[PDB]
RNA sequence: CUUGAGUCUCGUAGAGGGGGGUAGAAUUCCAGGUGUAGCGGUGAAAUGCGUAGAGAUCUGGAGGAAUACCGGUGGCGAAGG
C-alpha cells in the first residue's frame, strides 16, 4: 500500500446556495452565511479576523 | 337708536378637551432549533458577555412603553400646552 492523496477525495456536503447575514455594528461587522431556512451554517467576524477593538470596527477588517 | 355689545340661522377649518377602542412597526425579554468561538466598550479599554454553547441567524411565545412617514416659522388650545 502506497501514501494517501494529499487533497480529499470527498465531501460531506453540497449545499450549493444561501444567505450571507452582515450585521455591520457600530464597532465590529459579524458576518454569517446561512441556508434559505435560516439555520446558519458558518460564521466570521472582524475581531476574529487578527484585529483588536482599535481596527475590528473598520471596513478593512470587515472585508477580511 | 343700532352702529358698540350680544344672539340664532347658515357656511367652515382645525395635533383643542374628556371617555373608550385598535393596527402595525420596533427596542426588550423567555423557550427552542441551526451553528461554533467568538462577543462587547472606549481615544485605549477596563469592568462586562462566551464555549455550563455566546455573537449571528431562524421560528414559537411573552411584556410594557411609544407612535417612523406626514411636518411646515403649518394647524389647533386660556395659558400650561
Amino acid at each position: 500500500a502506497k501514501a494517501p492523496i494529499r487533497a480529499r477525495k470527498r465531501v460531506r456536503k453540497q449545499v450549493s446556495d444561501g444567505v450571507a447575514h452582515i450585521h455591520a455594528s457600530f464597532n465590529n461587522t459579524i458576518v454569517t452565511i446561512t441556508d434559505r431556512q435560516g439555520n446558519a451554517l458558518g460564521w466570521a467576524t472582524a475581531g476574529g479576523s487578527g484585529f483588536r477593538g482599535s481596527r475590528k470596527s473598520t471596513p478593512f477588517a470587515a472585508q477580511v
